[PDB]
C-alpha cells in the first residue's frame, strides 16, 4: 500500500507492503539522487542493512555508515561524526540520507540530514513497529544532551517511507508490543466506527503476520494525520497524541531502561484516567475500557512513587486528560488541564 | 529608530540608535521572557557586554556566556557547550537568547537558540557595522565542519534586534568599511544619502551610521521578504562573492570580508563589460564608488592566483551574478547565474588591481 503523507505543504510517499524496497526503482526516479548514505545504529541487525542497501544500489552508489547505538550515544557529536563521515564521502546537495532502523537511528540520521547544507533529502526505512507506526508520523527530529533527553533538535520531513511488513512481523514481540500502545492510545483519544480490524483482532501475544500489520499501519496514518496534516509542530490539537506522557515519560525513565517507551505510556494513559475521574471529568466505566482495551494486547504483563513524581517535576501541572473514551477535554480552548500536583502524587501512590 | 522586518510570516522589531539598549524596556515587555542568556565570544569588548547586561537585566535574570572566539571554534561542539552551560543555568522555553558580537557570535548563537527545546527566541544585538547593516538581515545560520564552513545549519529568524549605533561608531574604521563594501554593493546591484555622504576614512557619526542602516534593511528586504532562503532573486547579494570568497580564503585572514567583495565586484564588473554585457561606463561607476570608501586604497593581496583557483574551483563554465548596467542585474536562463568561460576568470584574477 502506498499513503501521501501531507504535513502542511510538505508531503512524501508512504509504502508500506511485503518486500517493498524491491519496488524503490517505481517511487524514486534514477536521477533524482545521485548517491545513497545509509545510516543504521550498530543495534540493528545487519541482514537488514545489507538488504537495504543492495535495492538502494540499483538506483545509485550506495555507502553505508554505522555508528554505536544507545541513548547514551544519541547526541550532536554523533551526528557531528557521520556529517564529518558523509562529506569525505562525497556527499552533496544531491546525495540522500536513507535511515535504516528504529527510533534513534531516525533521529540521528534526521537531524544529520536537516543540517547538511542546511537540509539535504531524508528517506526513512522504519525497522520496528513503533517507528513505522508512530514516530515516522511525525516530523519532530531530535538528540539528547548530558542534561536531558531530546533536548536539542527541530522539525523536517522525509522525502520517502518504506516499510516492511514481513520485517515487522518478524521483529520481537515486546518491540512490537511498544508500537501497539501508541496504537491503542490512538484508539482510547479518537473516535472511530470505521476501522478495518475489531478489538478481537488484536492477541496478548503480540504476534501478527504481514497484512494485520500492515492494517495497523493504515489505521495509525489515518488517525494522526487527520489532526497532523494541520498542526504540524503538535502544539495545538496534535497535543492529543500526548495522551499518557506525561506520567508515562517520568515511569519510563525512573526505570531505567527496564520498560519500553509503550509500556510507560500505558501506565500513563491509565494514571490520566483515573486523574480525570477524580476530578469529576471521566466516568469510572471509562476508566475500566482503558484497562479493558490494554490488556487486551498485554501492555501491563512484563509491569517508587516519590522516585517517579520527582522525574516528573505552583501547585498545578498541566495534562492532557479525557471526559471519557474518544472524547477530550478541553481547558480555556486548550487541551492541556491544570491538575493538583498533590492528586498526581496520590494516584501514582495507589498504583495500578 | 524602528523597523518591522519580516521574512514571509515571521517578523521582528529592528530598532537602532544611539543607546537604544537604555531603552530596552519600552521595547521588550516585562513578562516576555523569564530569563535573559547572553552569549558573546570572547573576542567581543567586555564593556559593550556588561554594558548589554545591565539594561537586559532591568527586565528580567541576565546570564552572561562566553565562547573562544575564532573560525576555529564555529562548531556544533562549541554550540553544544553553550547549550549545556544554558541548562545548567535553568534555561527554559521562556528564556530568550541574546548574541552580543558579529557575524561568529551570531551564527552560534544562533544554532544553539534554533535548535534548544526546538527552538526558543534569538534576539541580535550587532557590535559590527557589517553584521549590523548585513548578516543579521539575513536568516541563514551555520557553523564549520573540519572540512568545510557553514557546511551545517538552518534558517532561524530573530525576534528582535538592537543596534546601538554609538557603539557602532566608535568602533574601528576597518570594520566600519567591511559593511561600507556590502552597502556600495548594494547601492550597485539595486536612500536618505549620497555619495557625498561617504568618506575614505570610514569614521562616522551614529546619526550617518543609522541612515545607512536604514538604506540596508530597505534594499535587501525588497528582495528577501519574499526570497527567505535566498535561492533565487535573493542570489543577487551574492553579487562579487564569487570569486571574492575565494580570494578571502586565499588570504587567510589578511584582508577583511569587504574588502575581498570590493575587489570580486571589481572583476565582474570586468567579466560582465568583456562579455559585451555591461558600457565601460558602468565599470568605471564600480571604482568611483569604491574609491569613496576607500576601499581599493589598501588591500594587502598577497597569495597567488593558483591558489584563488584552487579555492574557487577545488567543465569550462563558472556561474556568475553579472550585471548588465548599474542596478541592472544580468538575466540568463530566467536565473542570474551567467555562464562564464574560465578562461576569462582566470585572466581577471591573473591580472589583478
Ligand atoms: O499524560 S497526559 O495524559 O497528560
Ligand atoms: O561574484 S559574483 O559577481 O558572481
Ligand atoms: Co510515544
Ligand atoms: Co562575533
Ligand atoms: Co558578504
Ligand atoms: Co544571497
Amino acid at each position: 500500500t502506498t499513503k501521501q503523507i501531507c504535513f502542511a505543504d510538505r508531503c512524501f510517499n508512504f509504502a508500506f507492503g511485503e518486500h517493498v524496497l524491491e519496488s524503490v526503482e517505481s517511487y524514486i526516479p534514477r536521477d533524482e539522487f545521485d548517491q545513497y548514505i545509509m545510516i543504521s545504529d550498530s543495534g540493528v541487525p545487519d541482514s537488514i542493512v545489507h538488504y537495504a542497501a543492495e535495492y538502494f544500489g540499483k538506483l545509485a552508489p550506495v555507502h553505508i555508515l554505522r555508528f554505536q547505538g544507545g541513548e547514551e550515544y544519541k547526541t550532536l557529536s554523533t551526528v557531528t561524526n557521520l556529517q564529518e563521515r558523509a562529506i569525505a564521502l562525497g556527499a552533496n546537495r544531491r546525495t540522500a540520507i536513507v535511515a535504516v532502523g528504529g527510533g534513534l537511528t531516525g533521529n540521528v540520521a534526521g537531524v544529520a540530514a536537516g543540517m547538511m547544507f542546511r537540509g539535504i533529502a531524508l528517506i526513512h526505512v522504519p525497522t520496528t513497529f513503533l517507528a513505522a507506526s508512530d514516530s515516522v508520523l511525525s516530523i519532530k527530529q531530535a538528540v539528547n544532551l548530558t542534561s536531558g533527553k531530546n533536548l536539542v533538535g527541530f522539525y523536517y520531513p522525509p522525502r520517502f517511507v518504506f516499510a516492511d511488513t514481513r520485517i515487522l512481523s518478524e521483529s520481537p514481540p515486546r518491540q512490537v508490543k511498544a508500537g501497539m500502545c501508541e496504537l491503542v492510545k490512538n484508539m482510547l483519544i479518537l473516535e472511530n466506527d470505521n476501522k478495518e480490524f475489531t478489538e478481537d483482532d488484536l492477541n496478548s501475544a503480540n504476534v501478527y503476520s504481514p497484512k494485520q500489520l500492515e492494517t495497523f499501519i493504515n489505521f495509525c496514518i489515518s488517525a494522526k494525520m487527520s489532526v497532523l496534516s494541520e498542526d504540524i509542530y503538535e502544539k495545538k490539537k496534535g497535543l492529543i497524541f500526548e495522551y499518557g506522557h506525561t506520567i508515562g515519560h517520568a515511569i519510563e525513565l525512573a526505570e531505567q531502561g527496564g520498560i519500553t517507551h509503550g509500556e510507560a505510556i500505558a501506565v500513563g494513559m491509565i494514571y490520566a484516567a483515573k486523574i480525570a475521574n477524580r476530578m469529576n471529568l471521566m466516568p469510572e466505566h471509562d476508566v475500566s475500557a482503558h484497562y479493558w482495551l490494554l490488556n487486551k494486547i498485554g501492555a501491563l504483563q512484563d509491569i517508587d512513587p516519590d522516585s517517579i513524581f520527582h522525574y516528573l517535576i505552583e501547585d498545578n501541572l498541566g495534562m492532557i486528560l479525557l471526559s471519557g473514551v474518544g472524547k477530550p477535554a478541553m481547558y480555556n480552548q486548550t487541551l492541556l488541564t491544570p491538575v493538583r500536583k498533590t492528586l498526581i502524587k496520590e494516584v501514582i501512590r495507589e498504583g495500578l
